Formats: C-alpha cells, structure tokens, sequence
C-alpha cells in the first residue's frame, strides 16, 4: 500500500520576514536535491519519493508560500509572489548548486529560476510542468470547463474559496488510483479556513492559456527556450493519458530536449507522484547515481 503518513521533523527559515516550512533528510556532504510542488499540494506530495533519495543526497521540499506549513501572508498570492519567496528560500538555505525535481506550479518556478541561474543547476527531474496552451483546444477536453469557471472572480472563488472544491475535487481527480480520506485529510489541513485558500484559485487564474496572462505567457517561453537549448541532465516523468503532458508531447520532448531520459511511470494524469511514487523514487536515486 503506498505510504500516507508524514512523519517528517519540520525545519523552519525566516524568508522575507515570513516563516516558510521545508522537510530537510539525508547527508550534508553531496549537492542537494530541490523538491518543489505545485497547486493546491505541499511537500506531502514527494512523502514517498524523498525515501529512496535521502539515502545518498540531501532532500530539501518546501511548502511555497501560503501553503502546506508556512506562513499565510495577506498577498495576491500571484506567481511573481512565488518567484520572490523561493529565489529567498534558496538563499536563505545558502544553496550554490542544486538538482530540481518539479511539478506543476513547481516546474514554473524551478525553469524560471534554472533559467535565470544556469551555472548553479546540475540536473532538472520534471513531470506534469507548465508550458504554454496556445488555445483552449490544447487544454485536455475533460479538465476545460472546470478552469473556465476557475478563471472568473465570481463563479471560481465560489468553487475554490466558498466551497473548497480544487481540494475535494480537482485533487483526487488528478490521480488515477483512489485517494484514501488520510490522504485527503493532509492535503486539507493547510485549507481548513476558506480564507486561508488564495493561492488555490489565484494559481489557475495564473495558468498561460491562450495568451493570457500575458506576462506569465512570455515568462514560460523563455524557460522554454531555455530548457530546449540546455545541455544540463533531464528526466521526464509522464504517464497516460497525462493532464499537462500527453504521451505524444512527452516522446517530442524526450527526442528533443538535450540530454533528456524519459521514464513512462504507467496509468497517470497531473499527481504523478501518487500513482507511481516507488518507480519515481527509484529512477532519480538511479539517474543521480551517474550525474557523479
Ligand atoms: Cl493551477
């Protein structure tokens, strides 16, 4: 049965006069490996990935701001927020170079730092990341609706704010196997006050779909091509059918991207990690082994 305990120690980083929440396992005397989630997750989400890595790298998984256990500041709770924190954070911990393991709103601000820092980055682990959607056609059909109603400063806020639904449903449904209601309540925690729960539809408000924001549009191009011109180690975790990252789209890439390893991890839709944690694990604590 995959693991739904959290028995991790907290370790605690003032961070632009806020307290940011991060797990902290494995030896000191190696480069470190940056664990970032996405929305609406928090470090619970790589519970059962860190294991297989700890042995041989320092883990680092911070709860971004707003989130999991960090502070809960009174911000818009945009993507820049997010860049100004974990650029922070980084510092904060002195990291010189790392490895990044990045998914969803994590990819975004992992690229973007990777990009703005090139030499400091040893290796990139991604799955289920945020690239431009040109149009609402390249959106998957079944998640369309969903994020239209999302991105309205009436109708969303009622769904993600009033009645919490990005937790109770868009969650479990970005995971193939049944979530079980431990499970659940972790992810609850952060969110058990509606007021606490900005940055769950601020994020979706954010995501680069047909043009819009604009900014936000032109920042994950430019990652983009970053990432495609890069020669740093790659490793893309996709499976089928995805959410984010088809099939198709994961097998261009993985011919494409420099220096890219690909890893079908089996049935699998955003929430990568909660379908296939041990094989996720196990092939970074492997592709770890030969970046030495
Ligand atoms: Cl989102």
């Amino acid at each position: 049965e995959i693991g739904t305990g959290f028995p991790f120690d907290p370790h605690y980083v003032e961070v632009l006069g806020e307290r940011m929440h991060y797990v902290d396992v494995g030896p000191r005397d190696g480069t470190p490996v940056l664990f970032l989630h996405g929305n609406p997750t928090s470090s619970y989400v790589w519970r059962n990935i860190i294991p297989h890595v700890a042995p041989t790298h320092r883990c680092i998984a911070p709860d971004l701001i707003g989130m999991g256990k960090s502070d809960k500041p009174d911000l818009g709770y945009f993507f820049d927020d997010h860049v100004r924190f974990m650029d922070a954070f980084i510092e904060a911990l002195g990291l010189e170079e790392v490895v990044l393991v990045i998914h969803d709103w994590g990819s975004a601000l992992g690229f973007h730092w990777a990009k703005r820092n090139p030499e400091r980055v040893k290796g990139i682990a991604f799955m289920e990341f945020i690239r431009p959607i040109p149009t609402w056609d390249e959106w998957p059909e079944f998640a369309r609706e969903t994020f239209q109603a999302f991105r309205t400063t009436d109708v969303g806020r009622k769904l993600i704010i009033d009645q919490n639904v990005f937790i109770e449903g868009t969650l479990p449904m970005g995971v193939v196997r049944p979530l079980t209601e431990v499970e659940m309540d972790h992810y609850r925690e952060p969110f058990l006050n509606p007021v606490d729960r900005e940055p769950l539809w601020r994020f979706p408000n954010e995501l680069p779909i047909a043009g819009e924001p604009a900014n936000i549009v032109a920042l994950v191009e430019e990652y983009m091509d970053w990432l495609h011109q890069s020669p740093v180690p790659k490793l893309l975790f996709w499976g089928t059918p995805g959410v984010l990252i088809p099939p198709a789209e994961a097998a261009r890439l993985a011919k494409s991207l420099p220096n890219c390893k690909a890893v079908d991890i089996g049935p699998g839709l955003n929430l990568l990690q909660e379908d296939n944690p041990d094989l996720i694990g196990s092939e970074i604590a492997r592709w770890l082994s030969t970046l030495e």
